[PDB]
């Protein structure tokens, strides 16, 4: 039986993916980038802030001053931290609190497997803090997802190996940092979007223990 959960948080825990969008797209809009679209920011799902500006910029063949970079990344963060002020438990996605629970009641570990430096922030107004047992530091990570590290620091961090853990993701990027981190992943979207040789469910709600086991059982 697994022994961990290592979640990703925008687009598992609550709807930030789509807060990230936004804000992405604004800034992209203000620097002249069209491109940004839903299908376009596919690719941008669970990659860094950093990450997520280049490959913005990338899109048009843009190149900006260091100094500008650093200003724009700084900008999207203070309106996507705006935008998330007023989350609060009622904006946890379906299944997830509960999940939480028969995890920690079935002596499961709990660990935050996120890029977002806005994670602590976002599990406190959600009133999740207390049912995670390690968020691994994406700032300590020497490579962000699609690199596995931040997957292999979460399972570390609850003391359990990659191996004997399940991921659940919403990205692309994510799931395969899942892959290379011999963690097993579940996806929650679309297999249009994520695959079809992995696990994907269509909502949060499916992300109960009850399936977590079946799907373990069978891979
Ligand atoms: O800018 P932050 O809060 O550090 O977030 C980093 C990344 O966190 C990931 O969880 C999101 O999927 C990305 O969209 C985002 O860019
Ligand atoms: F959506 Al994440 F780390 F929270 F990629
Ligand atoms: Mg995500």
């Amino acid at each position: 039986m697994f022994k961990a959960v290592l979640f990703d948080l925008d687009g598992v825990i609550t709807d930030t993916a789509e807060y990230h969008f936004r804000a992405w797209k604004a800034l992209a809009e203000e620097i002249g980038i069209n491109g940004v679209d839903r299908q376009f920011n596919e690719q941008l799902k669970g990659v860094s802030k950093e990450d997520s500006l280049q490959k913005i910029l990338d899109l048009a063949d843009k190149k900006v001053s260091a100094e500008e970079f650093k200003e724009l990344a700084k900008r999207k963060n203070d309106n996507y931290v705006k935008m998330i002020q007023d989350v609060s438990p009622a904006d946890v996605y379906p299944g997830i609190l509960q999940l939480l629970k028969d995890l920690r009641s079935n002596k499961i570990k709990i660990a935050l497997a996120s890029a977002s430096k806005n994670g602590p922030f976002l599990l406190e107004r959600m009133n999740l803090t207390g049912y995670f047992d390690a968020i691994a530091d994406p700032a300590e990570v020497a490579a962000s997802k699609p690199a596995p590290d931040i997957f292999i620091a979460a399972a570390h961090a609850v003391g359990v190996a990659p191996s004997e853990s399940i991921g659940l993701e919403d990205s692309q990027a994510g799931i395969q940092a899942i892959k290379d981190s011999g963690a097993l992943p579940i996806g929650v979207g679309r297999p249009e979007d994520l695959g079809d040789d992995i696990v994907i469910v269509p909502d949060t709600s499916h992300y109960t223990l009850e399936f977590l086991k079946e799907v373990w059982l069978q891979k």
